[PDB]
């Protein structure tokens, strides 16, 4: 099979390059296509990891739009020798498509080189470069932490997204799940809210330390022109623009005022977008 192998956290434009190339290679080699997505990169378990751009589930759903997608369980492959990885995951595979410096097996002893020696052809995909920077999940995770959401589409191929369930003064508190995900810079954001039933609304989302565990961040959105409790429902939010830093108000009024100011600003932004016919 022609098999793409990588993490693909975020499925950014560099990943899309790998996947499109795999499909073309599959077409001319007349082989089938398969994407192996490693559940977590090794850095994920280290203390300073910023967090994934999205859950593995969201990721697989996106990868699946390109080809059959199989998750490689980090815990199941980290200890394998290069030999055992090939024997167990690449039997009958004649070609793999991976990014440069791809590594595998315990102590990262496996590489494209080793694969070629086992008769596998390896197509190493060069990184995609955007405005002088190499597109990578790390770069995108850093933009999220710096709240630089308008610059994200040029690297990710779309706006950064926050996703989760509600709950678990009307705002929807988004539970993003139990996976370690990158957090947006604390503050207020203009968001496009994809509700269930296909409706799309705009929202003003606040991101703030709500300690209650420490690097614990809360995501609550005030959806514009929408009532009805989405409590228990799944939401997806495109993070469009950083509006203002988080603030420490001195009691239920200047907050209200600040919020009112956020919505007002949002309304103006939306109206600007609309007028850009
Ligand atoms: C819905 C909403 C809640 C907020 N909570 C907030 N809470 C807080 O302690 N500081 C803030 O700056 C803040 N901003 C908010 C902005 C919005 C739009
Ligand atoms: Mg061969």
């Amino acid at each position: 099979m022609v098999v793409s192998i990588g993490v693909f956290d975020g499925v950014h434009i560099g990943h899309q390059k790998v996947l499109r190339t795999m499909k073309e290679i599959a077409f001319f080699r007349k082989d089938d296509s398969l994407i192996y997505t490693i559940s977590y990169p090794p850095e994920y378990f280290l203390p300073d990891f910023p967090g994934l751009l999205m859950t593995v589930e969201s990721r697989v759903e996106m990868l699946s739009r390109y080809a059959r997608t199989v998750v490689l369980d980090f815990f199941r492959i980290k200890d394998l020798t290069p030999e055992g990885f090939v024997e167990r995951y690449l039997s009958g595979v004649s070609a793999v498509v991976v990014g440069r410096d791809f590594r595998f097996g315990k102590n990262a002893s496996g590489n494209a080189s080793f694969l070629r020696k086992k008769g596998v052809e390896v197509y190493e995909i060069e990184d995609v470069v955007v405005q002088g920077k190499r597109v990578s999940s790390s770069l995108i995770r850093n933009l999220v932490q710096e709240g630089r959401v308008e610059e994200i589409p040029a690297y990710l191929g779309r706006y950064f997204e926050i996703e989760g369930i509600v709950h678990k003064f009307p705002t929807a508190n988004i539970d993003r799940g139990n996976e370690k995900l990158v957090d947006l810079k604390r503050g207020v954001y203009l968001v496009r809210v994809h509700l269930p039933d296909g409706k799309k609304k705009f929202g003003v989302m606040n991101v703030g330390f709500r300690p209650t565990d420490a690097r614990n961040v809360k995501y609550e959105v005030y959806i514009l022109d929408f009532e009805g409790d989405l409590y228990g429902q799944r939401l997806k939010l495109e993070v469009l623009k950083f509006m203002r830093d988080e603030k420490k108000f001195d009691s239920i009024e200047e907050l209200k005022a600040a919020i009112d100011q956020d919505v007002k600003s949002a309304r103006n932004m939306i109206d600007d977008i609309i007028n850009s016919k």
